């Protein structure tokens, strides 16, 4: 389709934020407009890093710039990782106005707060953004893609099983999103810890008989290491697919997830090819071979399966 306004980080080297969401959304042909929330030499997982960040007024400035020219009409809107309470507030205001300009304006929001290894408490962002995502952000998004950990901070409920997972999504939907996709979880699955499971559900409509929800469950094949930027590349590719497949939360994750295995085992492939068998690949070597996946980002050779409910 077309016009995406993506507000995310930018790194000179590597793939994270806009660097991870642009090329994709581009070769799949979207007119991606990018607002760089920060500009760092590289992501903060490298030993060193240097750069500047955009404050709230600077973001404001760029947005004014677009109003004045009346070119501020967008179809879908994308956002991810932020550290600033205020930058996230502003971002909310901006997404509001853009929905009047275009009624079918879907705000796709990956609520990046932190991570899980196995049941817990603190995350990656200060704890003071938690409220903003819950009270202000999530009520306006139309597609969110949280961790199991994050889905729990949002709903404030701990996920212990599968159907406890499904009822944390429902408290999600009701929050606003006619789509929720738990990109990853601690939940063992019908296939072994070798794998990794994610969850998906989409609250739809038909006049009365006013209720439809759809659920599924992909299990893609875990990979031995620490990548950074995977969730940006995920949410980016979701949008694409969930673009073509408006009532098919099923059909979507399916191609997205599929593309994800290629990109990573090519990354992992080259990744080790730079220590072969012998030592751990450095942050540098793990960076996504997004370019080389020129060909797969493109054509998901559908390698995964999923069960409705
Ligand atoms: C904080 C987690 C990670 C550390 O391994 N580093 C990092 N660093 C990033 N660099 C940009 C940045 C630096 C400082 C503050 C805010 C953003 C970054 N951008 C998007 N993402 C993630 C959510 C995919 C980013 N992640």
């Amino acid at each position: 389709e077309c016009r995406v306004l993506s507000i995310q980080s930018h790194v000179v080297r590597g793939y994270v934020g806009n660097r991870a969401a642009t090329f994709p959304l581009q070769v799949l042909g979207f007119e991606v407009d990018a607002v760089n929330s920060v500009q760092f030499s590289n992501h903060t997982g490298y030993s060193h890093w240097k750069g500047q960040v955009l404050n709230s007024d600077e973001l404001q400035e760029l947005y004014d710039g677009l109003k004045l020219n009346h070119v501020n009409q967008y179809d879908y809107v994308l956002t991810g990782y932020t550290r600033d309470k205020s930058f996230l507030a502003m971002v909310v205001d901006i997404v509001q106005e853009l929905k009047q300009q275009n009624p079918r304006l879907v705000y796709v929001c990956d609520p990046v707060m932190g991570d899980q290894r196995n049941g817990e408490g603190a995350m990656y962002v200060p704890d003071d953004l938690l409220p903003v995502y819950r009270e202000k952000v999530v009520p306006v998004a139309d597609i969110i893609t949280p961790n199991q950990f994050e889905a729990e901070l949002l709903t404030g409920r701990k996920i212990h099983s599968q159907e406890e997972a499904l009822e944390v999504m429902d408290m999600l939907h009701s929050m606003g999103p006619d789509t929720v996709v738990i990109t990853s979880s601690n939940l063992l699955s019908p296939r072994g810890s070798d794998y990794l499971m994610a969850l998906g559900s989409q609250r739809t409509r038909a006049p009365d008989g006013s209720v439809v929800t759809q659920r599924i469950r992909m299990e893609m094949h875990k990979v031995d290491a620490v990548f950074v930027g995977t969730g940006d590349l995920f949410a980016a590719m979701l949008l694409a697919w969930t673009h073509k497949h408006p009532n098919n939360l099923k059909v979507a994750c399916e191609k997205t997830v599929s593309a994800m295995h290629h990109v990573l085992q090519r990354t992992i492939k080259c990744a080790k090819a730079k220590s072969g068998e012998g030592v751990k690949p450095s942050p540098a070597q793990l960076e996504l071979r997004m370019v080389q996946s020129k060909k797969d980002i493109e054509s998901p050779e559908i390698v995964v399966q999923a069960t409705v409910l």
